[PDB]
């Protein structure tokens, strides 16, 4: 046992050095962010569909993607954002699944379908990254008015993209905003009516007139020759001279003679601004999921610096989101604090048994002891995000104790032989009478920690990292305790504490029952912060740069929304701390930004809090700010970066509930959405149901009269020709200019298309060379409709998010199914399903009451091991709840919130107080040999029981005093601040400490006082 | 699938199994596919009539040309009207037997 | 590829740079005159029809003979396609049932060009292999970046990168001086084991 | 090393043009696939060969499929027929026996 | 048996089998049989006359 480990003895130093050299290589090598990748497991499947409409972008394009994907393995959900001009469809399975499986599998059924969707409009398949995946994001700038918007985006686009994606672990690099060169032929309905050429003639001509072909080798003067055809439509000259009517031996109508070819701006879909000055186009860098955010960035900056030249003139590159930085303010946080943990331990070790040895050996031991913790992430993968790095800090605390035990019991058996090579063999023996209570106890605290960690859901994916990290920080300390033994080799206050202590031993004795009584007091007083809990649960954290994102009502135009951003972006520059701002509104040219145009985002660089305002907690910024922007129709949500991104795609329900309602047609799930909304108000559920908040958006219906098509002898389809190409500006043909190819657009001028009435008057010229007007072949009616559609499983479903805050309401949900079932109407073919973040909270509760009982079954098939008798075990167990009481109370003071952050402090707590209770239960149990050395047994008791105590009593206030000091000394530094987010490590330090003030104090009276009884 | 009354139609059934049943199951953990068998599937049938076709003068490459074309739906942009931007739509989904004839 | 070739000779690098050794190959350009297409009332595309199918012998349709299917080719005879001048004279017959000749709708110019293209990452790149045999020249490479950076011209949107079997030989040298020292750290934490004293080791 | 050959038989054409209308949607699409090592192209006359290679020693029947993701998507940005072949399964050592 | 006879129409060689079996072999293409000469080669006439 503790013998063979000391026979391997000489081996460990080499075992140890093996670990030093090794640890220092992989350490500086880890991945290292924060904010664990999840948003679960997903595969985005975009379909760029230039211009269309959400009833119809749904029908002819999303329908063969929602639908085919029911039929692929991983058949989890085929859940669809199918909007205007785009069709996004996300399939997600179960958490933690080897995605490059999850990828390909999906793929099987995407290929098959490119025939059930139209022409072009080919379906994109995700990237490779999450939403966390947007590392760095730059903007493009001009220092002179000599450079053009069009010139820029192309530059970002045909010169920048090539320059980055060539970068190890950058996946994709999506350009945002600006404007894209657009060759536009503007048909002119007068010149078109004189000369006699239909659209199916121009568009017929255009598709044809812009190619390049070759046809063989000519065997000339022996060096064989290849033959080539010219045709790349590149000179505006070559445009104007396309031929339409070809009057032989006379004039040919040229294109010039029916339309006016002008270079213009693509229909805009993602617009970007940058303070007052810049409406501009720049791009972002999405991280090829699973790779050190930091290093990618390096390779980028370095390539950018390299690149700082190849530009033209007047175009700096500004950085709007250097995710690198928030990685450093935090990494240094934990770089400093752990060296600071040393300054505190040096203090208190040095202060207690004067003239220390242990801290110096231990510090060298830890970075290596850490050099192991992350190779074991290496054995079964993880994330060095701060959650994990939350495992490393407690690690210190759980590592503090053990060096301490070897440190104190060697003080006993070093001073007894100084009252009297082999001085050494006698010191190891000391750590044998007490021994295992250190090694073992460590083990105890660790598995006692794992059962709360395994949880799955959205949140359980969110602790999964930390969870593991402790597991590995323990392995270190666990077998460290056992090997924090071999490594070491290579006054006045105690008196007053001891005197203050002999009256309570003569008073925990003076009264047996009283411990149970003062016990029912403190463990029930706890119930006042154990029910009021201050308020709120798991929120917060700190970005460096904030994301404005509002609640905008659906419809708004494209020029206003470009100014309404010029403006918003104008006044957010007001407050001085803000270093740069960036408002990209609409998609971001990546399948991650499924953002419409009324969705306005804005990255907000903030200057180091080193300067610029007296006070202003991040919450005073938000406030003042939140008011520095009070325009109408804007419900403004302000959020950090990662969060905005990560939830932005974790589709489903922030909400706790919602009645999904499926079944085959809009009328069913629309009228339904109505029929039920009322149920929420009467029933005992605080209510706010919204059948349809999406369906806002206004259309211009164009009902061709069928019959009215026949007479005119025009095929309905042919009409379309004049609704799509003629009016919107539907495009045909892409000009090609090497590497980069720009698009050619063909439609009636800026005007005839300029209003419903103007549109009733559209000038149409049928195949029977006759002149009409659209109004004449169709009823142009206005109308109101949807600006989106969600979709769970091919069919149409309306998932009505709902909540009754600050409760647990599994009860209300059960009552509703019975109630509907007794009097409500389901139309032809339809079904209802329920879901939210509730099913997730109820599944975990069900498995947590099975892992905490399972953590106690293994705890008690270990609470009894080293010492035999049950009474002791029950004693450590009535002993912890007091620790928890001192702890949890530390919370009400601050009026906290609790979480899975507190939910962990609680857990190293109950482990460590358990650890000090068992050693104090031990200083009173191995010694049936202390009992009889004094023994006067026969008439039982005496002043001898009293004196079988005050010896193990005075010994416990040297080890436990300076250990409960540092324990209370590390769980603090992180509390009163964190220039690098530590709402996390505070929220875990919270109840562990209160546990400490209360806990050591409880070590002294349980061992005497549950012992008396049992 | 079964009918307890002669009020329901074979065609009505298979579609029900097909456009309402399939959705209701494949949404089930480890059910792969759920294949419908037998019945009958609604089939819009134009029956060319070789006499009326011979009088009027329209070849098949004319009817079939016409049919492929006459059953769509297209849209072409947003109209910037009273500030709330508008989208424009084309009707054409071949749904009324009236629209067929 | 031209502008830089000279840098190799003066600098301390034994030199032989070849901007382009590939670009050998001779073409017969067929510049359709656009305008000259309209009058004749023929769509440029339609011209193509007579450059590709008519002349090379571009194929259409595959005959099928069970298991195996052979291909059907359609073009002007072995002759009319038989020489640049013969080709200036190609006989063309437009949609306006009129008779012309290619020369008449296009300038058939001869020309010289590439018989290949390499390509690193979508764009076009010219990777000019180079060497100064029988040395290790990590030193020469460093001096060149500084030198170009002080007086050379980069046109609109462009970048230069370096590579070879050198980066491979330099990465290994860097890891070999880390595995041979690591092989001795474990060797000496084993050179001393069985016998104790350092002098022996 | 580790490679995936991606041929495109293009009966007759020309390297300015066998590059433009056929190799361009294969060089280009493949920037956007994982294993984003290099999209390095021999694009000649009548053929367009494009080899993607990652890092040494990688389970290729991964390396295969991954590539594949973006080859399917593009058969519309290249012409008629001239469909794009995807390697074999062998190396260059792979030519064992050869008869006449 | 009784069943096998409750169904004696013409042209029907009736095979009666369990469910799984019917399914599992129904696709284990090849040969229930122990042997069979496969004969390949490029056209119907060869492998038909063969
Ligand atoms: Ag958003």
């Amino acid at each position: 046992i503790i013998r063979r480990s000391v026979a391997n003895r000489f081996l460990v130093l080499m075992g140890a050095l093996f670990l030093s050299i090794w640890g220092t290589w992989t350490i500086i090598n880890t991945p290292v962010d924060a904010l664990p990748d999840l948003s679960d497991v997903q595969v985005i499947i975009k379909t760029s569909y230039p211009g269309q409409a959400p009833q119809i972008v749904e029908n002819q394009v999303t329908y063969p993607l929602t639908t085919t994907m029911l039929s692929v393995p991983g058949a989890k959900t085929v859940r669809g954002f199918s909007q205007f001009g785009d069709s996004y469809v996300y399939v997600i399975f179960e958490d933690g699944t080897d995605p490059y499986w999850a990828r390909s599998r999906v793929l099987e059924y995407l290929n098959q379908v490119q025939g059930k969707l139209p022409a072009g409009v080919s379906a994109e398949l995700g990237p490779d990254a999450t939403g966390v995946g947007w590392i760095y994001e730059y903007a493009l700038v001009d220092r002179s008015g000599k450079h053009d918007l069009a010139d820029l985006r192309s530059l970002q686009d045909w010169f920048l993209k090539y320059e980055l994606k060539t970068i190890p672990d950058v996946a994709e690099v999506a350009s945002v905003g600006g404007v894209v060169k657009e060759y536009q032929v503007v048909i002119d309905p007068q010149r078109l009516a004189q000369y006699g050429i239909s659209l199916a003639e121009v568009k017929s001509a255009l598709d044809a007139s812009n190619q390049e072909a070759g046809g063989s080798s000519i065997e000339l003067a022996e060096a064989e020759y290849m033959v080539r055809a010219s045709g790349y439509l590149q000179t505006l000259d070559d445009f104007n001279h396309i031929v339409l009517k070809a009057s032989e031996n006379g004039v040919p109508v040229y294109l010039r003679d029916v339309a006016k070819v002008q270079i213009g701006p693509e229909m805009r879909r993602g617009i970007a601004e940058l303070n007052g000055e810049g409406e501009v186009a720049g791009g972002v860098v999405i991280l090829r999921s699973g790779k050190n955010a930091r290093e990618v960035i390096a390779a980028v900056k370095d390539k950018l610096e390299t690149l700082k030249s190849s530009l033209p003139e007047g175009v700096e590159i500004v950085t709007t989101y250097d995710r690198s930085q928030l990685i450093d303010r935090a990494i240094d946080n934990l770089s400093g604090k752990l060296l600071e943990e040393f300054i505190v331990v040096a203090v208190v070790c040095a202060l207690f048994l004067w003239h220390v040895r242990s801290a110096l050996v231990a510090i060298i031991s830890l970075p290596l002891g850490l050099c192991i913790a992350f190779i074991v992430m290496h054995f079964q993968g993880l994330n060095a995000n701060i959650m994990s790095l939350g495992g490393i800090a407690i690690a210190v605390g759980a590592m503090v104790d053990a060096a301490i035990v070897m440190i104190e019991n060697a003080h006993k058996r070093l001073e007894e032989w100084q009252h009297q090579k082999t001085r050494w063999q006698v010191i190891t023996d000391a750590s044998v009478e007490v021994g295992p209570a250190l090694f073992i106890s460590l083990l105890i605290i660790t598995l006692s920690f794992i059962p709360i960690f395994t949880l799955e859901g959205q949140e359980g994916r969110l602790f999964g990292p930390l969870a593991f990290t402790k597991t590995y920080a323990m392995a270190g300390a666990a077998l460290l305790a056992i090997v924090v033994i071999p490594i070491l080799m290579g006054n006045p206050l105690n008196r007053f504490l001891i005197r203050v202590y002999h009256p309570l031993l003569l008073k925990v004795l003076h009264w047996p029952k009283t411990t149970l009584l003062v016990a029912a007091l403190s463990v029930l007083t706890v119930l006042w912060p154990l029910n009021k809990v201050g308020g709120e649960f798991l929120p917060q954290i700190n970005e460096g740069d904030l994301l404005y994102m509002p609640s905008t009502l659906p419809g708004i135009s494209a020029a206003e929304a470009a100014s309404m951003l010029q403006k918003t972006d104008k006044l957010i520059m007001s407050v001085p701390e803000v270093a740069r701002v960036f408002g990209k509104t609409g998609k971001a040219e990546t399948a991650t930004d499924s953002a419409p145009l009324e969705m306005v985002e804005t990255t907000i660089q903030l200057k180091p809090q080193e300067q610029w305002r007296p006070g202003m907690t991040m919450d005073k910024i938000i406030e003042e700010l939140d008011n520095t922007v009070r325009l109408p129709g804007l419900a403004n949500l302000w959020v950090p970066p990662i969060r905005n991104r990560i939830d932005m795609l974790s589709t489903g329900i922030k909400s706790p509930i919602g009645i999904k309602v499926s079944g085959t047609v809009l009328a069913d799930i629309d009228a339904m959405a109505e029929q039920i909304e009322e149920v929420a108000r009467t029933v005992p559920g605080v209510a706010s149901a919204l059948a349809e908040r999406l369906e806002g958006g206004r259309y211009i219906n164009v009902e061709i009269n069928r019959e009215k098509a026949a007479r005119y002898g025009m095929t309905v389809a042919d009409v379309q020709l004049f609704v799509t190409s003629a009016v919107g500006g539907a495009m045909v043909g892409e000009t090609v200019e090497g590497i980069a190819r720009y698009p050619i657009n063909l439609r009636y001028p800026q005007s005839w298309r300029d209003s419903p009435q103007a549109l009733r008057q559209l000038p149409i010229l049928t195949p029977m060379k006759q002149q009409i007007t659209l109004a004449d072949v169709a009823d142009i009616k206005v109308s109101t409709g949807p600006s989106m559609l969600k979709t769970e499983n091919a069919r149409p479903t309306s998932w009505i998010y709902i909540d009754a805050r600050d409760r647990d309401m599994v009860s209300v949900v059960h009552d509703l199914q019975k109630a509907i079932a007794e009097k409500v109407q389901l139309k032809p073919g339809t079904s209802v399903a329920f879901s939210g973040q509730f099913e997730l909270l109820e599944r975990a509760n069900h498995k947590l009451k099975l892992m905490v009982p399972m953590t106690l079954m293994i705890i008690f098939v270990l609470l009894y091991l080293a010492f035999r008798r049950v009474g002791e075990a029950l004693l450590i167990i009535s002993s912890v709840p007091f620790a928890l009481v001192g702890g949890i109370w530390l919370l009400w003071w601050m009026g906290f919130h609790l979480s899975v952050a507190t939910g962990t402090g609680f857990i190293a707590l109950a482990g460590v107080a358990a650890e000090f209770g068992v050693v104090m239960l031990m200083y009173l149990r191995h010694a049936i040999e202390a009992v009889p050395s004094l023994n006067n047994p026969q008439t039982f008791s005496e002043q001898k029981l009293d004196e079988a105590l005050y010896h193990g009593a005075v010994l416990r206030v040297r080890p436990k005093a300076m250990t409960v000091a540092v324990i209370i000394a590390g769980l603090l530094p992180i509390l009163w601040g964190t220039g690098a987010g530590s709402e996390v490590m505070s929220r875990i330090a919270a109840p562990m400490i209160g546990g400490m003030i209360t806990a050591p104090l409880l070590s002294l009276f349980i061992i005497p006082a549950a012992y008396k009884l049992m």
